[PDB]
């Protein structure tokens, strides 16, 4: 077996390479990569998602987030606060304030060490899940608005025609912005292209492990346990590397610089957080390999994690029993 230590692995596509998306990542799994959860990938130095993003400040972030804490510094929730419209020039400029912006630091582990300890004391605003995309449309290549949609997948797979849309969504984040524990939705793989700006450390738990986090998050939101058998789905609870090695749970972390890419496999949970202003795109995507994860995802019923028009029908044709029950949730 193929990195059976479920190590991140760093990819490196010649621009030859770089032609054939789905090729590609089956090429990724073949080498073991998805056991890890997460995957790192190095465009070719020939490839440029845009010419500049000299002209970026005028994209709307509708509704920032301020990100509120509760807990203590290894194991807490955040709500999500909406705040007032703001242009992403505003939002630059509130991330460079003295408020706001990085401290002062050694180098990307003194960084990890400030945050974690200090997180909760801050509610840092994120301009989080945007529609839209900064890829130029002539970028032919891992262009993340140009995938085969996952509707296309299950046709191709399955012979099943079904409504909805996949498209890519923004991320404009600041120092101390925090992305919670998840998988996504339906278990479906995602990308991440992180266009500009100051890097994103991740955290990864292997798919094979995934219930071990589960079972972690069950004791120590014992509340939120009950009220939902998929609470990690409403994509608030945090829980540090630190409290992870104290439970013995397996994880790896990496950070992801401007220019890079990351792919996240079905069912593999992650977490992390920005190191100061930036920009990433992400997008849901499928292969052959995801039908099975779709099938057994779990699913929030408790009503509050509230996802997708398109989403529905994955729920309708993978679990035609959840149905039912999963859209008295959504409805
Ligand atoms: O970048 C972020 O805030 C969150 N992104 C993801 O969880 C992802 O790409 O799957
Ligand atoms: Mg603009
Ligand atoms: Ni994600
Ligand atoms: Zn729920």
């Amino acid at each position: 077996a193929q990195n059976p230590n479920c190590n991140i692995m760093i990819f490196h596509p010649t621009k030859e390479e770089f032609n054939d998306f789905d090729k590609y990542i089956a090429y990724m799994e073949s080498q073991g990569a998805h056991r890890a959860g997460l995957a790192k990938i190095i465009p070719p130095k020939e490839w440029k998602a845009r010419e500049t993003y000299d002209n970026i400040s005028e994209i709307l972030i509708a509704t920032p987030l301020q990100q509120v804490a509760s807990g203590r510094a290894g194991v807490f929730t955040q709500y999500h606060k909406k705040k007032k419209a703001m242009t992403v020039g505003e939002y630059r400029h509130l991330a460079n304030s003295k408020k706001y912006q990085t401290p002062p630091h050694q180098n990307f582990e003194d960084l990890e060490r400030k945050y974690w300890k200090n997180r909760i004391y801050n509610s840092p605003i994120y301009g989080a899940d945007i529609s839209g995309s900064l890829f130029d449309e002539n970028t032919k290549q891992w262009n993340l608005g140009h995938l085969g949609t996952i509707q296309d997948l299950l046709e191709k797979e399955c012979g099943v025609v079904i409504e909805g849309v996949n498209t890519p969504y923004l991320y404009f984040g600041m120092w101390k912005t925090t992305f919670a524990w998840h998988t996504e939705d339906m278990d479906l793989y995602s990308i991440n292209y992180l266009h500009l700006g100051e890097p994103k450390t991740w955290y990864v738990v292997p798919p094979e492990h995934g219930q071990r986090l589960e079972r972690l998050a069950r004791e120590l939101f014992p509340g939120s346990s009950r009220g939902c058998g998929a609470f990690l789905r409403h994509k608030v609870a945090l829980i540090s590397p630190t409290v992870l090695k104290e439970n013995g749970i397996p994880f790896n972390r990496i950070t992801q610089e401007a220019g890079e890419f990351m792919v996240t496999f079905p069912y593999g949970y992650h977490a992390g957080f920005n190191h100061g202003f930036n920009c990433a795109e992400a997008i849901n995507f499928a292969t052959p390999r995801w039908i099975d994860y779709g099938k057994m995802a779990s699913q929030c019923s408790c009503g509050e994690a509230r996802v997708t028009f398109s989403m529905d029908a994955f729920v309708r044709i993978l679990q035609p029993e959840r149905y039912d029950l999963w859209k008295r949730g959504q409805d």
